[PDB]
């Protein structure tokens, strides 16, 4: 009824979506893993009569309750979807979204990963994010290669017109005790990553993590705390 929603309020299977800000929302949703469920974010951006989506729900089912939500709140298409590193919270849902209209994009990187790694995959590959530092621009968003981090491809989208800034796994939660699922990160470049994040988005007032609450820019410290005593 208001306050960003919890794993534990949100049976797997379903999705809510949460106002960001004017044209603006994250997605939310839930997936068992391991014996283990967890909550994961996305982003949905307007873009004029149409709308960016940033990573599916984790999972094919999720992801069509995730077009099902879209259309009962907001009643515009999606039209285009970005997905911001390889795992099955990203990518997972990318075969839904093809079969709904949806043109699917990621770096070559993310691409590369995702098929080898035995993940659906996106169509359409970003060029000129390659290098860390890098950034275009993606209709209302611009996209923006920090690094290494929670892996050696995320991807960090900001949304100009609102100050947003959504890290995806690459940023923790304020709540955050370790450095999440580190399978295939860079706990040595993460920090430095961080850091080229925080350099180039100074005036975010938003941030929204991978997984869990949104806050302001102290997610990105606390990140780089998790990940340095979490390396150690
Ligand atoms: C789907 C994702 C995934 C599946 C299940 C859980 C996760 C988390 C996570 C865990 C704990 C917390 C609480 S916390 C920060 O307080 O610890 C959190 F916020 C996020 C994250 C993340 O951290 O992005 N990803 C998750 N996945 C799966 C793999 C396997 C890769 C491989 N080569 C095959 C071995 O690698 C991933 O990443
Ligand atoms: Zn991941
Ligand atoms: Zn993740």
């Amino acid at each position: 009824s208001g306050e960003y929603p919890t794993v534990n309020e949100i049976p797997v299977g379903e999705v809510r979506l949460y106002q960001i800000a004017d044209g603006v929302w994250s997605h939310i949703a839930t997936q068992s893993f391991d014996g283990a469920v967890y909550p994961s974010n996305g982003l949905i951006v307007r873009d004029g009569d149409e709308l960016l989506l940033i990573d599916t729900a984790w999972g094919a089912k999720n992801t069509a309750a995730l077009l099902a939500e879209i259309e009962k709140q907001i009643g515009l298409p999606v039209t285009r979807a970005v997905s911001t590193h390889f795992h099955d919270d990203r990518v997972g849902g990318v075969d839904v979204l093809r079969a709904a209209g949806v043109a699917t994009y990621a770096s070559p990187s993310t691409r590369r990963l995702a098929e080898a790694e035995g993940n659906e995959i996106p169509t359409h590959s970003l060029e000129g994010l390659s290098s860390s530092g890098d950034a275009v621009r993606f209709g209302p968003v611009e996209l923006f290669y920090p690094g290494a981090a929670h892996s050696t491809d995320n991807l960090v989208v900001y949304v100009p017109s609102a100050n947003v800034l959504y890290g995806g796994c690459a940023v923790h939660e304020l709540s955050s005790t370790s450095a999440g699922n580190v399978a295939d990160a860079d706990l040595a470049e993460w920090p430095t990553s961080v850091e080229r994040i925080q350099k180039h988005y100074p005036e975010a007032e938003v941030v929204i993590p991978g997984h869990g609450l949104p806050g302001g820019l102290d997610l990105l410290q606390h990140t780089a705390n998790v990940v340095k005593a979490h390396k150690n």
